[PDB]
């Protein structure tokens, strides 16, 4: 994963995506 590709792996409704050290993670 990335930060230019997060969003296309993590898809919900409240989900966002975080970029942290080069790991992506989505929370809220």
């Amino acid at each position: 994963v990335g930060c230019e590709e997060c969003p296309m792996h993590c898809k919900g409704k409240n989900a966002k995506p975080t970029c942290d050290d080069g790991v992506c993670n989505c929370n809220v």
